[PDB]
């Protein structure tokens, strides 16, 4: 018995752990094991009517398993207690063993990592989007979707110039903490209107899975918005080409928050707020382009090359004020048939 | 078992005590040990949105483990009651037992305070800011963060 | 009981956009979609709405026709639902499609409309 428990590890996943239903839904979907126990998990749903959404799913259950998972041949169990009983599912008391040679222990964080990708491939969040109602900031417009930063297409290299950016100042706490200045930065997209301004910093947000505070342009309660912002937030600031100009700048400057605070300002026109500290990465994100036309082109229609440039230099004609705001509804009108946009899309 | 038990120590911490965690944290991290075992802990936290932020550590868990802390090789046992149900945290009832010689006693002090300082480390305070608002004092400016001395 | 062919060309175009939800997502465009029931008064248009969320157990957020309200009232819909404009031929004009572009919610919004004589709106996304 010393010599086997002196070759062998193990690792206890207890019913209480969130990682034990991911770990279960995991092995259930493992290719190649034997199984021979099985246990229903039944979810229902009962909503406001007598309707109901009701599946079933099996997984590994009661009882000793075996898997392959890179050569391993991982042998599990899985024990119920016959005393206890928890209060939070209401469930006896569960626990799942591995146990594996010692010179693979480093499987098993593989493993964990696989469940909680399968499990974090469902979850899936939705940006909230904040407003301002008087000085406090209430939920508007119940939950949206992500919008999916490939959905977005803008010029060549602003795509990753800001997403760059960003994921830098993420790693920047105790660079901005040692030097005694705050943790803040502001970002000034500037273009024409309907450029896809809004539209790229709503897939950032939900890139970063954050919530949009939104507030277009009152300046005493302006400086109690910005010191009052929830949890995980990025703000915005619409047309801020439309402003009290000292108040705006005190109140800028004295945002704060426990974590960062990154504050997108969008304007139509941008003609001392471009110092540090205030904002400080400037880009210009404007009309479509030769390279955004083939993009929208591909990303409408997978596939169909030929068509693509046959688009292009037919749009290189009669174009003064083309945005991609355009290019969406023009496209949008004529789905499922770009043979149809090919003369719609021409002439307007 | 009487001479056994005269030559050397114990030392119990209950699955109550705010110092369990910390403890097993800080074997977690120690380089030099042998742990046949593993235990899983994963917080995972919820926010507004279904976003998810997950993470999972591993830990010694149940059964007897070793280490050599200073020269000592301290054996240490932790363990599961079948029949108790902690109410607190909602699982079974946990001791972890150090056991290391009588003339080393003066280590365990040292242990549980190095524990405490990797507990002290990640816990960060903010300094919150009071203001006045008539004849009471109000929270104003949601926490802040600490200026670290050299930064002035 | 309606005519030969409508009772099919519309459970199976809902049926399709109940299996769209990538390719809604990944052109960046909105996920809803608007239907318009057209005939004279009295030929089973509401009847036919109601069966047809019965036949996907949705609920009917009725509303027939307050033009500030009304983006109030499309913006906050409940779970599990089927908007339904009875005679949207009765009207603020410029307000109802900005509040009708400007409908959202977390899954699909269909949202059918009836009107007794349909005589800009038809334009997909919209109608
Ligand atoms: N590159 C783009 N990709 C996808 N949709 C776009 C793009 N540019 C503009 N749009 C669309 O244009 C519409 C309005 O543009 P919007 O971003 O709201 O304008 P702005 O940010 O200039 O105020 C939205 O439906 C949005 O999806
Ligand atoms: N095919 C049908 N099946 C069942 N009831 C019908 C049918 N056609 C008409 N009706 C009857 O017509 C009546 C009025 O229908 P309603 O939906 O109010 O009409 P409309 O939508 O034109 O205002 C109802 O009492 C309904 O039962």
């Amino acid at each position: 018995r010393v010599l086997y428990r002196q070759m062998i590890v193990d690792l206890e996943i207890q019913s209480k752990d969130k990682s034990y239903a991911w770990f279960l839904t995991w092995m259930a979907k493992h290719p190649q094991r034997v199984s021979r126990h099985l246990s229903v998990r039944t979810n229902y749903i009962q909503h406001d009517n007598g309707s109901v959404s009701t599946k079933f799913s099996l997984v590994p259950g009661p009882g000793n398993h075996w898997i392959r998972y890179k050569g391993a041949f991982i042998l599990i169990k899985r024990e119920r207690s016959a005393k206890m009983i928890d209060i939070a599912n209401g469930s006896p008391f569960e626990t799942v063993t591995l146990t594996t040679l010692y010179r693979d222990k480093h499987l098993f964080d593989d493993i964990l990592n696989e469940a909680k990708d399968i499990a974090l491939k469902t979850t899936e969040g939705k940006t909230v989007i904040y407003t301002s109602f008087g000085p406090e900031w209430r939920k508007f417009g119940q939950p949206k979707a992500k919008r999916m930063l490939p959905s977005v297409i803008l010029d060549s290299g602003i795509k990753e110039g800001i997403l760059d950016d960003v994921y830098d100042f993420m790693k920047n706490g105790k660079w901005y903490s040692d030097r005694g200045i705050p943790y803040r930065r502001g970002y000034l997209l500037y273009g024409p209107p309907g450029s896809g301004k809004t539209s790229f910093i709503q897939a950032l947000a939900g890139e970063l899975d954050y919530n949009i505070c939104i507030l277009n342009l009152t300046d005493d309660r302006l400086n109690h918005l910005m010191n009052n912002m929830p949890e995980r937030s990025i703000l915005l600031l619409e047309d801020i080409d439309a402003a009290t100009f000292s108040g705006l700048l005190n109140a800028l400057d004295g945002v704060t928050s426990s974590e960062e605070t990154i504050t997108f300002m969008t304007t139509n026109h941008p003609e001392a707020i471009m110092r540090p500290g205030r904002i400080d990465y400037k880009v210009f994100v404007g009309n479509a382009t030769p390279y955004q036309v083939e993009k929208m082109f591909m990303k409408f229609y997978p596939g169909e090359t030929d068509i693509c440039k046959k688009f292009v230099n037919s749009v290189k004609e009669l174009d003064i004020t083309v945005s991609t705001a355009q290019l969406q509804g023009l496209f949008v009108m004529n789905k499922d048939a770009p043979h149809d946009a090919l003369k719609m899309v021409s002439s307007l």
